[PDB]
């Protein structure tokens, strides 16, 4: 019924249009913050510092061949081989590394030597961020009953800004990783507050649309990261450009009014009455309020079964999605083009999804799309490095397909669970999905031991979930 009241107080008003415009800004800058370390932490060609090179032929005698048929990136000859050997003439870089600055002027990987034995510290930084999202989204949820959505949006925008601008002045990796947890903690409160405010200040019909617009803004945001990176190579400038813009969003998040629904459930009808009156004034437009909102104010074995399959699918999609989006450099050599293309293939996917759904079903599409994504990830690892266009095409197909599955899952998710239980099951699924997103960047830590372990796991997991969707999900 609250949707109805809002209909009365201009749920069809301009205040919705303006609210969506204002929220498009945080949604355009969030993907840049999360996936920034694909460009700020890019791995540049590195080699041992040798006395013969830093104090073309000199390269060979100083540094041995490598497994990828190139200067080894981890060890050097103790004594120069003017003979040009045994693995015994090799020593790890005791004196450090000499990174190439041709493509990436400055990357964290060069600042804190996140190479060789430490090559896993880069994927961990991306999982400390993701954990910071999970721990944050949990805490902000608890604090949601006590504090308002608007104050939480404004604070969490400042938290992200301070912490994000501050990382540029971080002397050690521990501090960097810590200041990325704080930034992610804040971003979780932005995701929560933004969504909750937009959903709750619109009628139930427009919700599905409003969410589509927010989703499109995120896709444009991913694309824009590639562009912002192409312009700002220095990691410090990229971090400021993806963090500073939040201070402005925090100041322009004051115009927004507090969720009326929250105020009423909280217990404050007078405050709630004021906001609706204001939104209405924007739209050029107490007993009525209560009578309408009074109603609003997996134990079952079948439900237990569906829930498990759903959790397995939501975990798998996001343990493979995040793996792909956090590993741009391993996919194709041009990361800048790839990020932009990834952001673009999301829009195309959204649009294709509808036609595909017309002809087929929410279950076939999901499974088929997931399988296709897994197959694409498997193809990329197999496709030769020389054929770059093919490698890029398969990755973009993988990203698009994950987008088709994540769109289909959402529709299916809400549909399968009753309104009393939608909140519980949806929340549990999201918690599982966030755990998956924190174990996606972590499987990439295993590249050291077995290079093909990351792509093989993302591929096989996706294909396995495809089967689960096909067998244990109805329409």
């Amino acid at each position: 019924a609250f949707s109805k009241l809002l209909e009365q107080a201009g749920g069809v008003g301009l205040f919705q249009t303006l609210q969506v415009l204002t929220f498009i800004l945080p949604c355009l800058m969030i993907p840049s913050q999360m996936l920034l370390e694909n460009f700020s932490a890019a791995i540049p060609g590195h080699r041992c510092w040798t006395h013969m090179l830093d104090n073309k032929a000199l390269l060979t005698i100083s540094i041995p061949p490598g497994p990828n048929q190139g200067p080894h990136q981890c060890r050097r000859f103790r004594q120069p081989q003017w003979q040009l050997w045994s693995e015994a003439d090799t020593e790890p870089c005791v004196d450090g590394w000499v990174y190439d600055r041709s493509v990436f002027t400055s990357t964290i990987v060069a600042k804190w030597d996140l190479v060789c034995s430490s090559q896993g510290l880069k994927p961990l930084s991306q999982s400390i961020f993701m954990s910071g999202i999970l721990v944050g989204s949990f805490i902000w949820g608890l604090l949601s009953y006590r504090f308002g959505r608007k104050p939480m949006l404004s604070w969490c925008c400042l938290q992200l800004a301070v912490a994000g601008t501050s990382t540029i002045f971080a002397p050690t990796f521990v501090i960097y990783c810590g200041l990325r947890f704080v930034a992610a903690f804040g971003m979780a409160g932005i995701f929560l507050s933004s969504l909750t405010l937009m959903v709750e200040w619109t009628t139930t019909s427009r919700r599905a649309v409003t969410m589509t617009v927010v989703g499109c803004a995120f896709s444009a945001g991913q694309a824009a990261l590639g562009g912002l990176a192409f312009a700002l190579r220095d990691w410090r400038t990229l971090q400021l450009a993806a963090s500073v813009p939040f201070f402005a969003i925090s100041l322009i998040s004051w115009w927004l009014p507090e969720s009326a629904r929250w105020l009423i459930i909280k217990g404050k009808p007078d405050q709630a009455l004021q906001e609706l009156r204001k939104v209405a004034r924007i739209n050029g437009h107490i007993e009525v309020l209560m009578s309408s909102v009074k109603e609003e104010v997996f134990c079952v074995p079948v439900l237990r079964w569906r829930s498990c399959a759903m959790l397995v699918v939501n975990f798998s999609l996001l343990i493979s999605y995040y793996g792909l989006v956090f590993d741009l450099q391993s996919l194709g050599r041009d990361i800048f083009l790839l990020q932009a293309l990834f952001g673009a293939v999301d829009f195309l996917g959204r649009a294709t999804t509808a036609l595909l759904l017309s002809f087929l079903g929410r279950r076939t599409i999901q499974a088929g799309s997931q399988a296709m994504a897994g197959l694409a990830i498997l193809a990329n690892m197999l496709v030769p490095q020389d054929l770059q266009t093919l490698r890029v095409v398969f990755a973009v197909l993988g990203k698009g397909c994950f987008g088709i599955s994540l769109t289909c899952l959402t529709i299916y998710k809400a549909e399968l669970f009753p309104t009393p239980v939608r909140m519980t099951a949806d929340g549990i699924l999201h918690t599982v999905g966030r755990l998956g997103a924190m174990m996606g960047p972590l499987i990439l830590m295993s590249r050291q031991a077995l290079p093909l372990l990351p792509p093989l796991l993302y591929g096989v997991i996706s294909i396995a979930s495809s089967l689960v969707v096909l067998f244990f999900l109805p329409e």
